[PDB]
């Protein structure tokens, strides 16, 4: 709870465009696989990226969706997926990776059902944060060390519905 | 799961055009309120909707979500957040029968928000068992079994970005 | 996290005696229903009071959970039950009752539902801190303003262990 | 479900003073370990083996408990707590083919706790499909179908005080 503003990272036709190459270069990848796909949102973060980047995906696919939550801690399943990932092509869509300790569980915990394959699409990267070191095959942006909102991501509940990526200014 | 076919009954262009209207009329309805207000979607179904939705509500808003399945209507995950006196919007991708809508309304009602209102894309009129009021709707359609825009068949075509209506052969 | 001990306040023995007697009167009250009948324990602290319980109750019924939590703060659904209670007669388990605010927005919530009936067995009543009346009916003991654990109440995640009913006791 | 009866196995003197064993052994095992304990509860049918085991294992410990459902095994309901760095016994009541206690297992090790052990009321050795490491088990059972003590028979019978052995008519 500070006094700050929003400005403009990513404005909302940027991210369009992104987005649609992202669509695009999935849709290259598993065009030919025949297995089943899925796409699996983390929640409440993805549900925006997720939305306007399935629509860019030219495969069939189901869309599911997963709620976890982690001085460490352990990452708990909140909410599990609906689906059965068993024998399936699995693209997680997250909205943010800076730690990577969230993706890198998630990872783990998914891979256990033992899907075909396994991958994982980030809009946002913020590598200057990275911990571990996570595999990730699909980036849209990697972005500065700034905390941002909107387009999902939230500060303190606040700034989820906007159209574009913003950053917080304090004072 | 029958064989079958899926044809375009909703352009994804009528949609956005939907949504923008819907967005000037959550947002005229609830522009002079100052209490908190909150979009809380039923997944799966609303992901989609909500998306597009939301991003057309020009009002300071949180957004939820919360799964719900049957029989009686239970709950598999509940909100993140309170919504204890603030102003609150249940986002749906259909309301058919009134029973969904219903149950959900009720739970929700025991939080004590400061309103209560809902937002459907779809209505389906007829064969309505229990009659919830719904302020916002997309569109009303004939008893049609349609896939789409965040609405599956089977787990199927939820990520087209049209309503479509399934055809069986 | 404060240097305490603890002390008993409800020897086993005498809980034992109790929940013989709680389970004579459930079963009393329920014997000739005819409906279903199901004990919703309230988790995680009433596991090891339901435990015993149900073993004391002389009719036929499913037992079944549920896990809620709540400066106000709204009682949510962490866990749902897994059976359904329209038509049935439900008994909430619960192991304390102090302010009431959770049973009553629980017994709310599960009346939605419409259960046959409807009613509440608490192990342990602490009316000097009720707050919203809410009828139970069945009461195991009613007792004074002490911090207790054990037989499922912790105390920090501490003594649900025990087979008796303790109170924590500072410095 | 079928028209049946209920006939005792295992009185409840004899889960009684097998549990006291039980409590024995694990206290033995893990009295000097000084990290925090954790008996881990998979829902519903452990609660009643959780409920008196606990009570005669005479170390500090926590108790927890999971809802799991399978297909592939998912969670309903995770842990409240973390078990990183701790002692962690699972207790479940029956281990037949495996595949519950395999998956589970493999679930919490990704969370690494110091230690990762089982126990269980009743194994049913036959019919073992992935071999997992059970290092405390109440009885060994021949391929009975059995009810009680926490175990149903279609929600029926769980509040038996002793285990019993279901005969079809
Ligand atoms: O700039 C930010 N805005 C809002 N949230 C952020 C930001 N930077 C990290 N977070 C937290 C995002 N994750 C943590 C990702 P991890 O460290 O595991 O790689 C939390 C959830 O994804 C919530 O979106
Ligand atoms: O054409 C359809 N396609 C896909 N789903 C449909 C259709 N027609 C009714 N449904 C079911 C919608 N459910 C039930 C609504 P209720 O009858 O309770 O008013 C809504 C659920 O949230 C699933 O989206
Ligand atoms: O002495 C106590 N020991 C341990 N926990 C307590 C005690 N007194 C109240 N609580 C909290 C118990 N409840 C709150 C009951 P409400 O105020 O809604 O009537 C919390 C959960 O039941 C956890 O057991
Ligand atoms: O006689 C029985 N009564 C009741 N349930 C049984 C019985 N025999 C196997 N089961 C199923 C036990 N499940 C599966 C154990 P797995 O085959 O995965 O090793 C255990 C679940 O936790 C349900 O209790
Ligand atoms: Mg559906
Ligand atoms: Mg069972």
């Amino acid at each position: 709870d500070m006094k700050h503003t929003v400005e403009v990272m990513i404005p909302e036709a940027e991210i369009k465009a992104r987005i649609a190459e992202l669509g695009r270069q999935i849709t290259e990848r598993y065009k030919d696989s025949g297995s089943d796909m899925v796409l699996v949102g983390l929640l409440r973060g993805s549900f925006m990226f997720m939305a306007d980047l399935c629509r860019e995906v030219q495969v069939s696919h189901e869309v599911d969706f997963m709620t976890a939550s982690s001085t460490t801690r352990d990452v708990k399943i909140l909410k599990d997926l609906d689906e059965d990932i068993r024998g399936k092509d699995v693209l997680i869509v997250e909205d943010i990776i800076d730690s990577g300790n969230t993706l890198s569980k998630v990872r783990e915990i998914l891979s256990l059902r033992e899907p075909k394959s396994l991958a994982i699409c980030t809009l946002l990267d913020k590598p200057s944060r990275r911990e571990v070191n996570v595999p990730v095959e699909f980036i849209g942006f990697s972005i500065p060390d700034e905390f941002v909102v909107g387009y999902g991501i939230d500060y303190a509940q606040r700034y989820r519905h906007l159209p574009y990526i913003g950053k917080v200014i304090l004072l």
